[PDB]
């Protein structure tokens, strides 16, 4: 109880089918609150803050301790351990995509599936792939965000959005703005430094990788080389939602691709 109450895990829901909704980068658990209402009736539903959200006491956020995903991927486990979780399907957004992806190569039992929404296993540019970042533009974002969070937030969070759904950007920008600054700025490092290209392979599960249009964070062909590089049964949704959060600007849209892809 202690992680799961440090965590604010929540069940939630009249189903049985475990379906586990993992909140990515800059959010918390109520970037799923517009999906919810899609899911509440027939499925059992699994919600949990990641260490770094505004939401969670930042004493619990131990930079010693979560240097890179792997502390994430044990901070998962132990709640669907000590929830009795013994399969699920899991959705991850952003960072919780690789997550899940790192959970499911140490556990393979536990995920009958993967949904993917605005994954990525490498941000930075290299030889054969193109992340959509180079380590200079980098530098240059994490001065600004230590220099000045606030406005890096503002200048931000449209970006991320996409889309011009002023609402989406002003709850971005509302729990962003919760998150202490310096954790924004080393879970930022923490990812800009994470290379997953070479374990996408080992998983086995099947993965639905969720691309929306002009995702800031994810070029399209990121979308085409998860596609073809995880072990398992991979399924490209390209959805009809600009913008890296699509469960914030597009709700409907989302849960309903959501509910395809968990039907399969
Ligand atoms: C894209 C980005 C992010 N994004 C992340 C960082 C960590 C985990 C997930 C993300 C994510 O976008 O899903 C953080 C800081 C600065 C920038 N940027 O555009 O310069």
């Amino acid at each position: 109880q202690t992680l799961l109450d440090a965590l604010n895990v929540r069940v939630v829901g009249s189903g049985e089918r475990v379906l586990v909704l993992a909140h990515g980068f800059g959010t918390d658990q109520s970037a799923w609150n517009r999906i919810l209402p899609f899911f509440l009736r027939d499925y059992r539903v699994v919600l949990y803050d990641l260490v770094c959200a505004g939401s969670v006491n930042p004493d619990f956020f131990d930079f010693r301790r979560y240097t890179t995903l792997d502390p994430y991927v044990d901070d998962l486990l132990h709640i669907l351990d000590a929830l009795g979780i013994d399969q699920c399907a899991y959705v991850g957004h952003s960072v919780s995509a690789m997550i899940g992806i790192l959970a499911s190569i140490r556990r393979p039992e536990l995920f009958s599936k993967l949904i993917l929404i605005g994954a990525s296993p490498r941000f930075l540019n290299d030889e054969d792939y193109h992340g959509g970042f180079e380590q200079g533009e980098i530098e240059k974002v994490f001065s600004a965000m230590e220099a000045n969070y606030e406005a890096w937030v503002n200048g931000f969070a449209p970006l991320a959005v996409g889309a011009d759904v002023p609402a989406a950007v002003r709850e971005f920008s509302r729990t962003l703005f919760n998150m202490r600054p310096d954790i924004t700025l080393f879970v930022s490092r923490t990812v800009f430094n994470s290379d997953m290209r070479g374990v996408l392979g080992l998983v086995k599960v099947p993965c639905h990788i969720f691309q929306t249009a002009r995702d800031h964070s994810v070029p399209a062909s990121v979308a085409t080389y998860l596609k073809n590089h995880l072990g398992g049964k991979n399924t490209v949704h390209w959805l009809n939602i600009e913008g890296h959060l699509p469960h914030l600007s597009a709700p409907t849209l989302l849960a309903q691709e959501l509910r395809r892809a968990l039907s399969h």
